[PDB]
């Protein structure tokens, strides 16, 4: 999926879990995933 920069601004949505932020909600809540149930191997996906 090779995309460019979307143009959006500020961003109103902003985590709870460590206070993050996103333009788009479907982009935060993908990222609380993160919190929720630390893994071993840890967020890398490199
Ligand atoms: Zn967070």
């Amino acid at each position: 999926g090779s995309s460019g920069s979307s143009g959006t601004g500020e961003k109103p949505y902003r985590c709870g879990e460590c206070g993050k932020a996103f333009a788009q909600k479907a982009n935060l809540t993908q990222h609380q995933r993160i919190h929720t149930g630390e893994k071993p191997s840890g967020p890398s996906s490199g």
